[PDB]
């Protein structure tokens, strides 16, 4: 009745079949408050859960935490409660020279640099978004006036070595990931983040519609540091975009 | 100056940057004749090459042969000659009950059951189309009156065991592929074909735009045998759709 | 230096070189209050950070969130701030019939059913604890009156299919994990949890000492969803154990 | 009982249990005309099929197209019609410095750089010819006065990156294949082609007799694109050799 | 000068470039005694080393022990001492119903169910013999009266689960190997043994000529000491005649 | 009641449930003579078998030969005859600069660079010793006054390329093992040997207790050659340690 990790019931969802799923629990209330009649439902672990109304339809907002494992729990438990459509809104590091801080990226497929995707489909299976969700995300992002890029996202189980960061305690990156950022750059991959491979593989193989849109908070090829103002704005724009994409998915 | 397998030069293409790539050499002239001023350029091995004009712009039509290996040669040599966009038009076997003979399927991602895709990117990389191509294919299919489905395609290096056919000389399927059709069915995969994993992986990792649309010529769950009239009309519909998708990509 | 996710500086840690790392942010304060002079340091995302004093030495308490990815961030950032010893205290499902709810399990090695361990060492590398940490954990468990088991732990990037749970939205488990619980049971594996493979592999390959002790909240011989009744008592026992193990590691 | 792709019946084969299988459809008629009573049977896609008589016995000649996938279809469909012995005659690039254009290479085993072989046997299985076929090819080649080499062949699903060619559109080779040509050279591998791994693994695991003889059209210690001038004479030599090898296999 | 494990020098081999390599140290002297002037050179661990002369050419006989790891040490150290051709003579279990106890099997390729082969070449590389050795082994086997089969051999790092034996302490076989004997049977594999994948992969990727001939001592679908001892005697007569064919 | 390779019966073992398993047949008699009433039982292939009495309890001493394959046979056949605890005493090459010739290493986990471990458990499974055995080995080693190290061992199916030795016939190491010694050094791995991965994986997945202690006979980072004197003392100390560890394992 009450799902084990999220701490909500189906009735708590007031009929919602669509969820917006940010990684950060603090983003949940901010998203819900862009909609009508936001209601705090539960907070346990990394899972903060709200409901709100969008054009008269109930929508759930639930954080995932960082990484495929905590994401897979949230998606599973929301699906048990009747949710069928999942819109991730994230932050991301761009790896292409002119994909700038404050731009939006809508993932068309993910490099599966994760482990949880393999718990739903073998590696051969594409970590692909639902076409309708990706279409809605692209439309919402473009209509907002943001600069939007569609393309492949490298989705890593780590922030540090799997994104080929060397400014770390050991200063070492395992053989598998040595040279990997340049490899992805040369293959036209746009960005790194940490949940899309699990989310897209799990949903595409389980009868659930999913997509990922993320605001660029750092460009690994740029040396200029964004300010708080640009970042706040990037975060605000990303949540307005994902709510508009949700509007486009409702029926 | 003339590429080794296709036997054409850049000048022969008259400025074409877009190619339509059927599997079957006999389909090339049929596609070219839906366009203006079709001219035969070359035929070597499985590669029949025509040029034509679509809304005043040059377009190449070039067969790939069956399979990723022969496809990879055609795409590479056309890219050497300035082609940047590749629209595959194919035939396919549907594996879902209500995806009927005569319908069109636009691949949104491929299960990489091939070998050539791994010569361009490791297995983790998604075999996904260019989003604009997939969008153009869906619109062109709808506008032609076809019944169209968007979704995941299983792309196999074999027609027989990799599509879990038992009606064969040995009657056996290696362990890897035992139960695989039901596995993909339960994961929502729509169809089997034999070139999309290579094509989409090669192009998405190499700066080229690609997509795949295919006419359903058999449904592996249905007992009814489709007519000859049905299969001819399916091929004719698929080529009308791919040419209209090309038109959408050119402006 | 202020680390990117934890939001603390090295000076904030008051010279601590040992951290206690529960999964659940709410367990952090409870652990800190078994020690002297607990002080809240920061809370961001799934990371709640306290410090305290044990026998006159500073100790950090920091949550990891669920899964290898969020654990890998906490461990990395704490190691950047001088932490060298990491004691995970967790919850776990037993897969051997005579391990009871409320028992403690100290992992002697993990089955790497995760992805983040591969971002530190190839699969051949053993997910093994530091021997002193495992020894201290066993002694602390015995001395606290707990029933303790030493053995191999299956460490999964999912709660659901990677632990072969079938009471789920789809009711399916991917091929890889079909039969896996009985496989591990027959191999003598004691339990499932979700962070030890990442933690132990990253620490054993990076010059950091780690171990994992977890309280049994469910026996998978009975059911899949843990009972809420016993959670508080089991958690209270496990945190008494881990603080006493920390005491043993401080000398 | 016309097979799906080849367009021939068992009666068309006139009792043939041996097939000569070149890659290039244009080579089929040339091979058949070295025998008695050549008869054209069909041409569909990359499959041109002739029958002829050798020492009074029927032989079938059928092209495979480039790559494992199209080869696998031809072998299966021929086996359905009673063919049990398959002699591939190919073209190849030598990787050893003193294996010269115009030499013949008889494969004793293939490096499985393909995908279709895995649709018949897991990677551990050897891509090995039938001993009688290899013995016949060596004898035919030596008796003809050709310069012949026996050894391992690297059999690739691509012409370009899997043969470590760099004079391409991207100029890049994926990590897996970087340094691979020198690796095979140092291991004594003789040559690159594109069908033997599939053909030999499929046949050796399916009760069929197969081998591969190929004429060297380029030496890769020199250059990447084969010279046109020497193609005709090398091919003429190779097909004389394969017809004699077929004579030896008959009785 | 003196290799690390075998305990012999290059001069001890008297110019030999061919070695006969049985698995069992007790078989070494038996092989050397089919040749001229057999002399014991060393015994350390599983490595018993003799030299003899065949048609006036020095030949070395050296056991490998069971498994790829010990085999790889012997081959490497013999190669350091100038050996270039390696003839394995083994025992084997047949898995095809009419490959009988006492028959000889000459491996044309091995299923690599081992680990040491991967220390010389990636899994894609074929574990295949040198063609001249396989040809010499077939001719020697035929010319000695044996019933000989040419074909694929499954070469396992274990005697028990990797050959899908269930008559064991746990009675279990790991998932990877469940159904595997029937899989190989259906693929036409002739036999199981424990060294050919390592030996053939190592040699084919290192400029060394190698082959494997083995006497069938058990059929997994279907014997006496007299049968079993006759089988070993036939196998070593075959391998020595194959060496003669390789020398001149 | 007579196993296939070891040539002993259960009655020959006189009730022993514990075996000391050196690699070298010549070491067996030396170990047995440290105990009471040593009795030679059999010698076949690399398997020399003795029994003796330790504190009035029968113990078996049985060599394994070099490598996981011959080890796996010895362990299996001894387990069939009632042995449940296996103490390996080995020689080893240290790879860390201050792990000196004559030191003792007790393995806490093995890098599985072998093949036979995969015949008992998939690669994800940890090659870890029984905790009681590792505890007894550490105690026996430290009480002897030796310099003892606990840590990870790289366990290789080869002495030469898998330990990244270049002073060889070819002077080459396959790509997999290029750079591998430095990789393990930087990961804190203490040493190379050739049986622990198979032994520990087999036993930990089969209900048998196992551990490995080894005397350092070479340090891959030191140029000084140890004396014959130092090596003989090292062997003598290693066998006294393993016998004392055995004493500790008997109730
Ligand atoms: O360079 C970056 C920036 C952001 N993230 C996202 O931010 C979180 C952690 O910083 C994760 O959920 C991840 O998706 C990255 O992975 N990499
Ligand atoms: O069930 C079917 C029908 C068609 N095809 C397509 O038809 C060709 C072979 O029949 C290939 O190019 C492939 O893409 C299939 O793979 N499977
Ligand atoms: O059956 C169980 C019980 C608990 N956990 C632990 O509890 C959290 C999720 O419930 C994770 O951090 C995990 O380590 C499991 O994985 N499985
Ligand atoms: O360097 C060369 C020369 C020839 N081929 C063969 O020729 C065709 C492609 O040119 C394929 O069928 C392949 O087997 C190669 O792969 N590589
Ligand atoms: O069924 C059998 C019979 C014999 N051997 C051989 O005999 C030794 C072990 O019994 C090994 O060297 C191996 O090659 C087997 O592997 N399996
Ligand atoms: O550098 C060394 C020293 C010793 N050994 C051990 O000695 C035997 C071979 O020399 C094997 O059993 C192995 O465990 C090594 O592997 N490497
Ligand atoms: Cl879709
Ligand atoms: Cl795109
Ligand atoms: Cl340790
Ligand atoms: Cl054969
Ligand atoms: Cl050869
Ligand atoms: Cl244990
Ligand atoms: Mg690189
Ligand atoms: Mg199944
Ligand atoms: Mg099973
Ligand atoms: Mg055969
Ligand atoms: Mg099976
Ligand atoms: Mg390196
Ligand atoms: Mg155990
Ligand atoms: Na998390
Ligand atoms: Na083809
Ligand atoms: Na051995």
């Amino acid at each position: 009745k009450t799902v084990f990790h999220l701490g909500v019931t189906e009735a708590d969802l007031n009929g919602a079949t669509l969820a917006i799923i940010p990684g950060d629990p603090a983003r949940v209330q901010k998203i819900a408050e862009l909609m009508d009649n936001p209601v705090f439902l539960a907070s346990h672990r990394e899972y903060t859960v709200y409901r709100a109304e969008l054009d008269g339809q109930s929508v759930v907002v639930c954080s995932t935490g960082i990484g495929g494992p905590s994401t897979s729990i949230a998606v599973e438990e929301l699906a048990q409660l009747g949710v069928r459509t999942f819109l991730r809104v994230g932050t991301t590091g761009a790896i292409q020279p002119h994909v700038n801080v404050g731009d939006m990226i809508v993932t068309t497929g993910s490099v599966r640099l994760d482990g949880a995707s393999l718990h739903f489909a073998p590696m051969e299976f594409p970590a692909v978004p639902d076409f309708d969700v990706a279409t809605a995300m692209k439309a919402a992002a473009q209509e907002s006036g943001a600069t939007v890029h569609m393309g492949v996202t490298a989705s890593s189980d780590t922030f540090y070595p799997g994104q080929e960061r060397y400014d770390t305690f050991t200063g070492r990156v395992v053989r598998r990931f040595q040279g990997s950022m340049k490899e992805w750059q040369d293959m036209g991959v746009l960005n790194f983040e940490m949940e899309s491979a699990t989310l897209l593989t799990m949903c595409a193989s389980s009868g659930l519609k999913a997509g990922c849109v993320a605001g660029v908070i750092i460009n690994r090829t740029q040396k200029e540091i964004p300010d708080h103002a640009t970042l706040k704005e990037t975060e605000a724009r990303s949540i307005k975009v994902v709510v508009e994409a949700a509007r486009k998915m409702l029926k």
